[PDB]
């Protein structure tokens, strides 16, 4: 009767593992390398764009589903088709095939999952919720923390194949546990809002996915590299915690000045993420990104709440995270055809932070009306 597990494992598990999926990346580059195509990493990375856009993508779906199928029921089945997605992602010889057993199935299941999570809250108990919902988003952001390690031991003393059939675990843990009418883009805040953030979003998950090859490629002699994630992790949960207890100390719809100043700051670290040149350096880097990236998943919220009112909050929020799948999908893939044509990330962060200064020059308008 107490879903506070279960929704700490599923918002850990269905974000934790895309978070990670950097060591994922660098696992499927070692795995499959062959000299007859160049352009490797564009196609490597497309899986783990592909996995986050469908999980993105469906999330209308889903939403409707869950509103007229039962919150257990689709819960269930979405981590039923997870489940077997994944354990036919290990049964997988090649690249192609990965697209849809991974960046479909996988995600899909993932989606159908993650969201009814959310609705199941807002039955049980609606008293403090503040406090369930700032737990719950610290239990996701320690799993967040804990899995990479996981990963990289599983990886390294196991193999890829066997290590994306022991997540599936997880998803076993999942099963066991538990109208979109557009009339809403009427209004032009919450319309510049949801064009410019997607817009934002384009060099977001670049880093998340392709990082983790650039440390292997200029910091093979670092002893732990993981410590990235353990740093983003980290500072992404004491920015949720931060701006869930503070932020809302600004009044009004100047929120998303606090949203700007984030954006800015990620823009300018991501740019300074090449400039590098000791690992503590970039240790840094990731924990002032990852503190504003916290800052951003926190109060991603309350700009919609108070543009759309109180009544279309989650339909708005279904949307826009509907409309932040093309980012997903669309960025680290330009980033990895950047790099086979250059043969560096350098060119490809720099033009990876761009997008975000686009992102804060747009949406600086959103507070005059």
């Amino acid at each position: 009767w107490l879903v506070m597990l279960a929704a700490m494992w599923c918002n850990g598990s269905v974000f934790g593992i895309q978070n990670a999926c950097g060591v994922l990346f660098v696992s499927m580059l070692e795995t499959f390398g062959s000299k007859d195509d160049d352009k490797m990493v564009f196609k490597t990375a497309w899986v783990g764009s592909l996995s986050m856009g469908m999980i993105f993508f469906c999330c209308p779906i889903v939403s409707v589903f869950t509103d007229l199928f039962g919150c257990r029921k689709t819960a269930v089945v979405g981590a039923a088709v997870g489940f077997v997605g994944l354990m036919s992602s290990s049964f997988v010889s090649s690249i192609e095939p990965l697209y849809l057993t991974y960046g479909i199935i996988f995600a899909c299941g993932c989606s159908f999952a993650y969201q009814p999570s959310l609705v199941i809250l807002g039955h049980y108990f609606k008293k403090r919720l503040g406090l369930v919902n700032g737990i719950v988003t610290a239990g996701s952001s320690v799993f967040t923390i804990l899995l990479p390690l996981l990963l990289r031991v599983l990886i390294d003393s196991v193999g890829l194949f066997y290590t994306l059939r022991v997540l599936c675990i997880f998803m076993f843990v999942l099963f066991l546990a538990g109208i979109f009418n557009f009339a809403i883009f009427k209004v032009t805040a919450y319309a510049v809002w949801a064009v410019g953030i997607p817009l934002a979003l384009f060099g977001y998950f670049v880093p998340y996915v392709h990082l983790m090859k650039h440390v292997n490629e200029r910091f093979q002699d670092e002893k732990n590299k993981e410590v990235v994630l353990m740093c983003i992790g980290v500072t992404s949960g004491v920015g949720r915690l931060l701006f869930g207890r503070i932020a809302d100390y600004v009044p009004g719809v100047k929120k998303v000045y606090l949203q700007v100043l984030s954006f800015f700051f990620i823009g300018l670290m991501s740019m300074m993420i090449p400039l590098c040149s000791i690992f503590g350096a970039l240790i840094a880097v990731c924990l002032i990104m990852g503190l504003f990236d916290g800052c951003f998943i926190s109060i991603m919220a309350p700009i919609a709440f108070e543009l759309v009112g109180a009544q279309d909050v989650s339909q708005a929020i279904g949307f826009l995270l509907g409309f932040m799948s093309i980012p997903m999908t669309v960025g680290p893939p330009i980033a990895g055809l950047l790099r086979d044509k250059l043969g560096s990330y350098d060119v490809a962060f720099y033009l990876a932070g761009v997008p975000p200064l686009i992102g804060g020059a747009v949406l600086c308008f959103i507070p005059w009306i």
